[PDB]
């Protein structure tokens, strides 16, 4: 992006968050353009799923869900009128309130963050090609603020994760097709950074994330088609260059912290299979490719479950919601939650 604009492959087509209690619930866009979500029915290890249930309304977005500090879950989503939307659980785990609007006009797919206070914030793209930003003026409660622009020039979601000062950092690719990223700070007169280059070249949304010791990691699809990143050298210090993990990935990568305190990366391989990578040590060091088979047609999404395993959802052959998950010895097989899933991604 130009100096004027610096002073502040497949997506997934689910969301998943875990309710107050640990229960996994996924929200999707079905056939019909509503929002559709499947919960584990039990706060308990080896939970059977509801079945999907509609949300109505009409989506033209992929979805987004974060669980509020009360514990309630709420649901954001583009309308067909291209403003932001929201549903929210009115007590944790049940009682939708219905869609309201937050208005807006986005161009991306809204990603969700929780502010150390509690106050939910959602960023986008803007119909003008920058990151825009609203949110609870409240811990877990309305009103939102007004629509608020942060500039920059994006061509991706953006990607937010909390560093080691408990603050936002939000990283997205920019019409250079590179990575350029904004930062909160304390500052009163300079509250967010002005946007800077980490270089590259992505050919994917990125996706950000904190090692076990706050050192924030960007994964991304290179022009190569294999998988890239990029780390802090020390919680909260300055960046290494762009490093190859190699492979051919055919989706966006989805990451998650294992229960080793290891990042460990999932995306479709070129023979349409689930793939992932991993961390093997702290300095330098990640594991072969792998493959955990499949045939998967949309990015993988990995949540945790209340046991802390991972847990991996794609849209299968049939456009149902395919399911795979670590066990306490193995990974299981795939299974099926059925459903008719479209994607419906704003930034294709
Ligand atoms: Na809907």
């Amino acid at each position: 992006m130009k100096k004027e604009s610096i002073n502040t492959a497949l997506s997934g087509v689910i969301s998943a968050a875990n309710n107050a209690d640990g229960r996994l619930e996924v929200f999707g866009v079905g056939t019909n353009n509503a929002v559709w979500h499947n919960w584990q029915t039990v706060p308990n290890t080896g939970s059977s799923w509801s079945g999907w249930h509609s949300l109505n309304e009409g989506a033209t977005s992929k979805p987004a869900v974060h669980i509020n500090s009360d514990g309630r879950l709420e649901v954001f989503v583009r309308g067909t009128d291209n403003a932001l939307w929201h549903n929210w659980q009115t007590v944790p785990g049940a009682g939708w309130s219905g869609w309201q609007s937050l208005g807006g006009q986005i161009t991306s797919n809204p990603v969700v963050y929780i502010n150390s206070d509690g106050r939910l914030e959602v960023f986008a793209r803007g119909a003008d090609n920058a990151l825009w930003h609203i949110w609870q003026t409240a811990p877990h409660a309305g009103p939102w603020s007004n629509w608020q622009s942060l500039n920059g020039v994006l061509t991706s979601d953006p990607t937010v994760y909390v560093n080691a000062s408990g603050r936002p950092e939000v990283f997205a690719r920019s019409n250079d097709y590179s990575l350029w990223y904004i930062k909160q700070t304390a500052s009163h007169t300079y509250p967010w950074t002005n946007w800077q280059s980490l270089s590259g070249v992505i050919t994917s949304n990125p996706v950000v994330i904190s090692n076990s010791d706050g050192r924030l990691e960007v994964f991304a699809r290179g022009s190569d088609n294999a998988l890239w990143h990029i780390w802090q050298v020390a919680p909260n210090a300055g960046w290494t260059n762009w490093r190859s993990l190699s492979g051919i990935i055919t989706s966006d990568p989805a990451v998650h912290i294992n229960a080793d305190g290891r990042l460990e990366v999932f995306a479709r391989g070129p023979d349409n299979a689930l793939w992932h990578i991993w961390q093997t040590a702290t300095s330098d060091a990640w594991s072969e490719w792998t493959s955990l088979s499949g045939v998967i047609t949309s990015a993988p999404t990995v949540a945790k479950n209340s046991d802390g395993w991972l847990e991996v959802f794609a849209r299968g052959a049939n456009n149902a919601l395919c399911h795979i998950q670590q066990t306490t010895s193995s990974w299981s097989t795939w299974t099926s939650l059925g459903g008719n899933l479209i994607d419906a991604s704003a930034i294709k």
